[PDB]
């Protein structure tokens, strides 16, 4: 991906007014669990870049995995309708991240 991650992220009442598939996740670009799932969802979302993707950086920015109730830091937040449809938390392989990512765009 061409661009980092994000500090000037929404708060988790005004991400509530989007609609569309769009997946927030939460990390920074400089994190060693970043470095793992960020080729990962490179891997992945070169087949599915009609999805939407938000990278909220949870050390400067807005504290929204919180608001998510997130269990393990890398995890990322499946919406539609600017409401959670799955999550993945630590994804490890893209046999895990893909299947979710076709469940979630529709092509399950």
């Amino acid at each position: 991906m061409k661009t980092r991650y994000s500090a000037e992220a929404p708060a988790r009442d005004e991400l509530d007014r989007l609609a569309g598939p769009t997946l927030v996740e939460f990390g920074t670009d400089w994190c060693g669990h970043c470095q793992a799932a960020q080729p990962l969802l490179a891997e992945v979302f070169s087949d599915y870049p009609e999805v939407g993707h938000l990278k909220v950086e949870d050390g400067p920015g807005r504290r929204l995995g919180r608001s998510f109730q997130v269990k393990l830091w890398p995890t990322f937040v499946f919406l539609r309708d600017g409401r959670e449809v799955a999550r993945v938390v630590r994804p490890g392989s893209a046999s895990v991240l893909e299947e979710a990512f076709e469940s979630l765009v529709g092509e399950g």
